[PDB]
């Protein structure tokens, strides 16, 4: 059960959940290869999301939902954080690290560069730790779509049970700044800032949306992650 | 200097620091089918901002910021803070979003312009589950003011552009002290402390999300040459 789990559990849970760090496949299209990386990085953030704890007691519906709702927050910051130690830099893979200037060969592509490198400065002077990161990644997750559901009482049990993972995760994180040795302001201050900067990466996706919907196939991504989510027990 | 208010001479200042609650512009006897909605919600807007910045002028630490900063701050949250009010004044009316006390709509009267009930619906969710948080005015207030110094922040490498940021951080550091003394005043765990902190603040995202789905129905609608910050630095010229 998700919600029995201790402090020290969901941290474990998490980081044995993390996806690999996958390679990209001159400037040829770089937005190829950017969608390519992207497309391939989806597969494993279906299996990744399946390991976040709470997150398979959902509806299938409710479960597409969400990773509708937060797949490019979620791609976001892990490029923030894996570009953590590379200022002025983007590394979108091992063998793509991309600097502002060549943002400006997409147009639009600059401004969310800019942001995104901010964001990455951010977590380099808050010198954010990966035990802390996986749970804002989660609570990503969990909480992006929350609030755009139906109100069934399926739905509402389904909301229901979201909050009360947060609130573990929350836990979580306040556990790992204690577990750090900062006090209890200091604690509270850290959660403040770490979950603010969520809201900045909330706008760097809805920028990015519609950078992306501006560029105009017939296989939508509702439909392309159902199809992923909806297993089979076959192969057991 | 801001950074050495108390939790009750920041929460009494920001209270203080509260606009007025405006009115929709309206001829009463005349028929409400020869009056746009965009247009009331657009001149209501109008005259908020003007009290919005007399507002920001007064929660601690805005004015010790520059002036190009204070603009930016404005220019980036403006409607965040217009729907955090919305949101804030229409909790004790479920299904309806209070505009103005002259001005209340529900989902249906939102359906009549093209991409408004989106917005609206998300609006609505807001205020309830404000509803169902028992929000108090002074953590209203906080959350308020937070949007103001965070939403801008990490869109400004000059010494004084780190000190600056630097300063909006020990401010919102302050504002967050101040909101963990008033669940400790209401008799809530630290635990509860930190999980409603947490919640509070996780709903601050959406209200983003929202103000950047606002802004693209907005130039959907309108397509301006005089770009928002010079536009906000006039307005401390007309009105001040
Ligand atoms: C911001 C961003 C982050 C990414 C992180 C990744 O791990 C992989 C790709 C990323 C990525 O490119 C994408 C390209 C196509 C697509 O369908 C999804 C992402 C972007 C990005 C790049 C340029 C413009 C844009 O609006 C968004
Ligand atoms: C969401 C919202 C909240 C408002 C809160 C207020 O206190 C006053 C007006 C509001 C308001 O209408 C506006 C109209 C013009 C404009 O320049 C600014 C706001 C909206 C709103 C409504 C429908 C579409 C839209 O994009 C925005």
């Amino acid at each position: 059960l998700a919600l029995s789990l201790t402090a020290d559990q969901m941290v474990s849970a998490l980081l044995d959940a993390e996806p690999p760090i996958l390679y990209s496949e001159s400037e040829a299209s770089m937005m190829g290869l950017l969608t390519n990386l992207a497309d391939r990085e989806l597969v494993h953030m279906i299996n990744w999301a399946k390991r976040v704890p709470g997150f398979v007691d959902l509806t299938l519906h409710d479960q597409v939902h969400l990773l509708e709702c937060a797949w490019l927050e979620i791609l976001m910051i892990g490029l923030v954080w894996r570009s953590m130690e590379h200022p002025g830099k983007l590394l979108f893979a091992p063998n793509l690290l991309l600097d502002r200037n060549q943002g400006k060969c997409v147009e639009g592509m600059v401004e969310i560069f800019d942001m995104l490198l901010a964001t990455s400065s951010r977590f380099r002077m808050m010198n954010l730790q990966g035990e802390e990161f996986v749970c804002l990644k989660s609570i990503i997750l969990l909480n992006s779509g929350v609030y755009t559901f139906s109100s069934t009482l399926k739905s509402l049990e389904e909301k229901d049970h979201i909050h009360r993972v947060l609130d573990k995760i929350t836990d979580t994180l306040i556990h790992l700044m204690a577990k750090a040795g900062l006090t209890l302001q200091q604690q509270h201050q850290r959660l403040a800032q770490l979950l603010l900067i969520l809201s900045h990466i909330r706008h760097m996706s809805n920028k990015g949306m519609e950078h992306l919907y501006s560029m105009k196939n017939v296989v939508p991504l509702y439909d392309l992650l159902l199809e992923m989510l909806d297993a089979h027990r076959l192969h057991a």
